[PDB]
């Protein structure tokens, strides 16, 4: 697809056998998701945005259905007002931006 | 350019005749930048990101040029921990994001 950029580019994703809704977003160093649980082992991390840090649970080797197309990397799991595709996922994707 | 998101979307952009660094930031509505003296009157404005919230300066109809594409619209100023491009000027520079 082609996404323009006059709304969110929100998309449907599948992750822990949830159906979520997430952002696109090419200025998220790491994907980033509302509290949910996921297996295995997790280690903590603090990120930083507009507002200050959070601290989140870091999943590694997790497989997320980006509309439709599957990825595999770390989610981070933690108290964010949005679902976030960060660039860790976007690249395995092949998302790019165009001008 | 296609962009890949391997790396920061990191570019150059022009505002007050100055360069500065930004990321090019599909998750963000509105573009934001450090501290900086700007002309004319500004409108108070919040904004609510992944740590909470900040209050910023909003100054409209800023002439700004990004990565070389020339601009003209909003652009907020406060302490946000990183310069960002949004949505509000990706549009106005032809960006889409595709895969
Ligand atoms: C500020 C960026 C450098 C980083 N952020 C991604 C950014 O796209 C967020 C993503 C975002 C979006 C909504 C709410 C929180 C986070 N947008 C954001 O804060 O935008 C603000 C400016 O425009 C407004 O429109 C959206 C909120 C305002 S972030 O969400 O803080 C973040 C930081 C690190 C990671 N790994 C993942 C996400
Ligand atoms: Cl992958
Ligand atoms: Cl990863
Ligand atoms: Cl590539
Ligand atoms: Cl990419
Ligand atoms: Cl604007």
């Amino acid at each position: 697809p082609q996404i323009t950029l006059w709304k969110r580019p929100l998309v449907t994703i599948k992750i822990g056998g949830q159906l979520k809704e997430a952002l696109l977003d090419t200025g998220a160093d790491d994907t980033v998701i509302e509290e949910m649980s996921l297996p295995g082992r997790w280690k903590p991390k603090m990120i930083v945005g507009i507002g200050g840090f959070i601290k989140v649970r870091q999943y590694d080797q997790i497989i997320i259905e980006i509309a439709g197309h599957k990825a595999i990397g770390t989610v981070l799991v933690g108290p964010t007002p949005v679902n976030i595709i960060g660039r860790n996922l976007l690249t395995q994707i092949g998302a790019t931006l165009n001008f």
